[PDB]
């Protein structure tokens, strides 16, 4: 099961969204269980992962992933909710680009076993599941870059929320790789 195009759907229990603006190359493949892999190049822009739909509070997120980007491209868990239209994002490792970088920092939580700094930016006229849209965009990003443990949402989502970055209705959240005019490959299994 390779994608074609962007998706969305569920496989093998999970489910999985994949967003690419249709550049650069790319090969995105549903597999085992909770498990996907990704091999990409040139100049693309593209987000994909497996997960869950909705999203929820309190789920404890568990992951596996051998992650080799080269550029700039982020392994997260990632996710949308709505009513506020919010794009969110706990990243566990990331390549040359820091997402902090220009970002509005909004304190720090220590959750599982690391510590995450927080930030808000915001996006104009950008692409959203929602349609071209302005939003905002939260971030907890590990000081210390790792592949793989358990990620528990609860501590991300209430350290946001205390800051003042209100969380909307769950859509989609999903642990994800995304990459932009990057290369790598990248094969992440979640539960
Ligand atoms: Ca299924």
């Amino acid at each position: 099961q390779t994608l074609t195009s962007s998706a969305t759907g569920t496989h093998n229990g999970y489910y999985y969204s994949f967003w690419t603006d249709g550049q650069g190359n790319i090969r995105f493949n549903l597999e085992s269980g909770g498990q996907y892999s990704v091999t990409w190049s040139g100049n693309g822009n593209w987000v994909g992962g497996k997960g869950w739909n909705p999203g929820t509070d309190n789920r404890v997120i568990n992951y596996t992933a051998d992650y080799r980007p080269n550029g700039n491209s982020y392994l997260a868990v990632y996710g949308w909710t709505r009513n506020p239209l919010i794009e969110y994002y706990v990243v566990e490792s990331f390549g040359t680009y820091d997402p902090s970088t220009g970002a509005t920092r909004m304190g720090s939580v220590t959750t599982d076993g690391g510590t995450y700094n927080i930030y808000r930016t915001q996006r104009v006229n950008a692409p959203s599941i929602e349609g071209t849209k302005t939003f905002y965009q939260y971030w907890s990003v590990r000081t210390s870059k790792r592949t793989g443990g358990t990620v528990t949402m609860a501590n991300h989502f209430n350290a946001w929320r205390q800051a003042g970055l209100q969380l909307g209705s769950h859509d989609y959240q999903i642990v994800a790789t995304e990459g932009y005019y990057s290369s790598g490959s990248a094969t992440v299994n979640v539960g």
